[PDB]
């Protein structure tokens, strides 16, 4: 469960400072408010659990809350739906991160006058770390289990309206890691669906016992949010003192903040590929083991997250409103769709899944509206994102529609070809241009080669050069007054395609691409030649050939 | 002139400013010896431009600073100075963009404030104006020109050892703009050298004029730098009291310090063509006309000026000296190269050629020789960067020599090719496809169609559809257990190489190109095929071929 419930997990490091800060407001004597807002939560949490554990039942190929927000209303909620997980994802990483540099400054309080940069680094590598492609991302999910645990029972040992409803929102913030089973269900083992639905219910079991505890102590210690440090610090500074095991437990919570942004990472092209399955992200996404969108996606996250983190300056606490909304509108969606799925059917458990879903939906949609009406100053970002990117996915999903409709029919074949040209533009008579007019004289004839030379002098010595070559083949030197290479190519290419035209020939060319074993000789070589390609080759309707002459 | 003249001619903008500062440090009572400094700087001048002008003379082509120190001396000091003159044209923008945003908070000071934005925002917008392609380049330097003329005639009216060499060095760091004309001779009329030589000696009459004129007003009015100004605006304010007028000498410096950056920019790819034309630089930049590497460059210059006007804070003070290091290593190269063409060559005039240049030349390395030690903080930049781009030159033209011996050496012809395999990956038979295998079969024949699914219902469903289809081709369906595109057909890949090669055949691929008039549908469109061609058809020995499939 660990790769999957790192987010979860690691929510308790900011849920109750959350509630805590919401609460701070009125006085430090309305902490007491903070006990049973949480274990309403809890309340919450336990529908959200006992919901999702419908939706691994109800889908066991994985659908999270886009399938079943999808099949379920419509196109426009489908969408919607997967704008808000996206930009889950986008809060889930910059809040994780924010966390966990906002961890390591309270373990470091000289590291935090560099909150953003440190923030910053620490995006970078998990982008790096998820850019070259395990065992590693579960020991420190057992090990902040572990930890806290310890620190409850350790803290148990020792200590012995409309305001409450913002409070109430603030910390259902701590409840977003819960779609990540529900997106990985198909990861499991012979029974997926059974198995899911059992380790949910131990992450719901486990989440709500940290998040109880931390509350708890937050309660008994009467402990107040500083700017300084996390209330989970807090907790541990004044139970350990600042011990090697408060360095622990500060250590680690960074380390599951770090690995819930990894997570929210990686999981973002299981949504890119739901969706492009269903034409509304590019088809490159398609092809999901193959890692095609996956470099893509991992770059447009990361920048977002940086964005998101340079924008709030870091500060958790401005950013928890925006990941709240992010994880509650796939929420309240799924919980409808869910609901609108029993209505629709009428399986045996019928009340109580509607009554169960019902609650789930109408307690998310109160949270994410009282999120709107509060804290608008810092959810404007999803008023202005959700437009776009659902515009944005309306746009791919109209234009492949169109693609669709203007390919899918089969039409009269074009007329028959009856030979090709095959210019072979040569710079200098070596080896590489040997190769290419070789294979150019093997695929077909009128192999015309062509130079085009910025010296009359050099031009004369290269054609004397080529007589002297013995490759049958015709080379037409063309003289370019000043440094160019586009406009005499091109005035030449219509004069060749007119006449293939006139003897119904199919114009190609051959752009041998010298390669390298160097990974940073391709700016140096044979980028001549995507100057050709992107010119005047790719808007010509004519065959553009490349041949990996390798280098040794 | 004006529009190679812009970045002399507005150098004086900072000139007198640098002396002031530099003499700044004693007592403000020394601004006395900033009258005969600036003589001096003039003397150095007449020097500089004379040298200059025999180089148009001697190289008509036009070659700068670093053909005639690398004709005359050799490999290693004409490299030392094309990477010179490269970190000059990048201080030429970085000092250009700073003195401009200065002299915009002089005219607005509730900009200096920010100040570095937009100093990053001009840099920018030189950039956009530069990567997309005159006569608005000419009037800015003529109006700075008359602005300053008109200046000092006011003035007038209105008028009527070791730290003494550190301010002759940063106020030579006042002629920098002396290369332009050296370098763009071949923009000029019939007589190219003598008009050449012409327009330089009425540049260097001009600075000289407008250098004097403002050192001399300086000197009149006791004016001191502060940070908030440059002097020359102290200069208008005190004559003209911030009217309409002052206004207008702000705007106009602040245009033709934005044009003189303009310079540098469009001046850097002479720079790049002349050294690799010489095989230092990628061979991409030998089409100057054009413009392949322009857009490479403008983006490196760009980027290296953002990186070093923050860095160093936009304070051109601070950037002055590394400008003044970067100009003055290719005029002590460019004069000892001088000096040494004339002592191997025996010419009418010999012994003045001489002289001058050597007066010059002990000048200009005393100059920048003051400038290592004196402002060694901010000019260990060149000392960083000079070994790295001088190595890196090198080990492009070490590289280009070894293509070279392993390529100009044409050896037996290959083994002779009987016929060509064409694999025609397809998605799904639409119209692209049936063009694709139409020109396919069109090549040659064994036309192998391969379609990679990802599902067992759906590829019998796509064989079904493909057997309906007319074309007589051979396809294989390759079914892959989990989403991916490459390990199946690299084997499919191997098994058909392995074939082609008993049967002693090429092979070949098509991968048609679906181009869309709309500039980012290119995302969406064809982004599974770049996939093949990096992955498994660049490593393989294999043609390549891309069929533009226009969109309609
Ligand atoms: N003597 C030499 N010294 C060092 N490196 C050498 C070399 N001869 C070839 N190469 C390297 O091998 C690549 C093969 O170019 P090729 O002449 O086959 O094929 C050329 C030709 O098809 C076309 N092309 C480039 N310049 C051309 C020109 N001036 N006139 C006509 N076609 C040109 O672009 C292709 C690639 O041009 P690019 O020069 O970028 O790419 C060259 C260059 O990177
Ligand atoms: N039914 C449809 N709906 C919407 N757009 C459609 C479409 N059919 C084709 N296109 C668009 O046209 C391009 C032409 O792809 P084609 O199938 O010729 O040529 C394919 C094929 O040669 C290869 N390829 C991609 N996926 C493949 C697969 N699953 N199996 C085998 N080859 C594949 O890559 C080439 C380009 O693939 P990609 O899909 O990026 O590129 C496709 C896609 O952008």
């Amino acid at each position: 469960l660990a790769m999957l419930s790192s987010d979860a997990l690691s929510s308790v490091a900011y849920g109750t400072e959350q509630i805590l800060i919401i609460l701070a407001t009125i006085s430090a004597a309305a902490f007491w408010y903070s006990i049973p807002i949480a274990v309403g939560v809890l309340i919450l949490l336990l529908a959200l659990i006992l919901s999702y554990r419908q939706i691994i039942y109800a889908y066991p190929q994985g659908g999270g809350a886009y399938i079943v927000s999808k099949e379920n209303l419509g196109e426009k909620p489908g969408l919607i739906a997967g704008g808000s997980l996206l930009v889950d994802y986008i809060l889930t990483v910059a809040v994780s991160i924010s966390a966990g540099t906002d961890a390591i400054t309270s373990a470091f309080p000289a590291l935090h006058d560099y909150h953003v940069p440190i923030a910053i680094f620490l995006v970078l590598v998990i982008m790096i770390l998820n850019l070259r492609g395990a065992s590693i991302l579960a020991y420190p999910v057992y090990l902040f289990v572990v930890a806290l645990l310890v620190l409850i029972a350790v803290g148990l040992f020792k200590l012995m309206l409309f305001l409450l409803l913002k409070a109430f929102s603030s910390g259902c913030s701590a409840l977003t890691g819960v779609e990540a089973i529900s997106n990985a269900i198909p990861a499991f083992k012979n029974p997926p669906a059974r198995n899911a639905a059992r380790t949910l219910a131990m992450m719901g079991i486990l989440l709500a016992i940290l998040f109880s505890g931390i509350t708890v102590l937050a309660y008994g210690y009467g402990t107040a949010p500083k700017p300084d440090e996390t209330v989970v610090s807090q907790i541990a500074s004044e139970t350990f003192g600042r011990n090697v095991f408060y360095y622990v437990i500060q250590g680690v919570t960074s380390l599951i903040l770090v690995l819930a942004a990894n997570t929210g990472f990686s999981a973002f092209p299981q949504l890119a590929f739901n969706l492009a399955r269903d034409q509304y992200m590019p088809r490159m996404f398609t092809v999901r083991g193959d890692r095609l969108g996956f470099s893509n996606g991992i770059i447009f996250l990361g920048f977002a997250s940086i964005v998101l983190i340079i924008l709030f300056g870091g500060q958790t606490e401005h950013l928890i409103p925006l990941y709240a909304v992010g994880v509650f509108i796939p929420f309240t969606l799924s919980q409808t769709g869910m609901c609108m799925k029993w209505i629709k059917q009428k399986p045996k458990g019928w009340i109580g899944k509607m009554l169960i879903n019902s609650c789930g939906a109408l307690i998310s949609f109160m949270v994410l509206s009282i999120l709107f009406v509060t804290k608008f100053n810092v959810v404007w970002p999803v008023l202005i994102f959700m437009p776009i990117v659902v515009l944005l996915f309306f746009a791919i999903k109209n234009h492949y529609t169109a693609v669709g409709e203007q390919l899918r029919i089969v039409d009269k074949e074009p007329e028959e070809i009856k030979g090709t040209v095959v210019i072979v533009p040569v710079a200098g008579v070596t080896t590489v241009v040997q190769k290419s007019i070789h294979y150019a004289k093997s695929l077909s004839d009128q192999v015309i080669a062509v130079h085009v030379s910025f010296d009359r002098e050099q031009e004369k010595k290269f054609e004397k050069r080529w007589e002297e070559l013995n490759n049958g083949v015709r080379l037409v030197t063309l003289h370019s007054s000043y440094r160019s290479l586009v406009h005499p190519f091109d005035k030449f290419l219509e004069t060749v395609e007119a006449k293939a035209k006139k003897e119904q020939f199919s114009v190609m060319v051959l752009f041998p691409q010298f390669i390298t074993k160097k990974r940073w000789h391709t700016i140096l070589h044979n980028q001549s030649a995507f100057l050709l390609r992107v010119r005047l080759f790719w808007k010509k309707d004519i065959m553009v050939a490349t041949l990996p002459y390798h280098f040794k």
